[PDB]
RNA sequence: UUUUUUUUUUUUUUUUUUUUUUUUUUCUCCUCUUUUUUUUUUUU
């Protein structure tokens, strides 16, 4: 008896127009989890140009799950 | 030196009653365009 609050792993296929974008400059990424997502992505930082790590999380932001209450 | 007479303002009053807002039409009718639908997160 309590009510708590959970973020379900994501799937691949928001994933995938996000790695096809990754693999069209430079940038290879990988998914097996959150920690290798995350630590992938903060290196990733195009030095001419700001915009790239903002819109990269951003897209990365459209992907993933819902977070959602249960007893 | 000029007398006498020719009516006037309809009579009546001591009758019962058990309803009720309104009121009566107008037909079927092509909604245009990046999408799956996004979603955690924290500061109110």
């Amino acid at each position: 008896q309590a009510l708590l609050r959970q973020h379900p792993p994501p799937h691949q296929e928001f994933f995938s127009e996000l790695r096809e974008c990754a693999k069209a400059k430079g940038f290879f990424i990988d998914t097996r989890s959150n920690k290798t997502l995350a630590d992938s992505l903060d290196n990733a930082n195009d030095p001419h140009d700001p915009i790239v790590n903002r819109l990269l999380r951003s897209m990365a932001t459209q992907a993933m799950s819902n977070a959602l209450y249960f007893s």
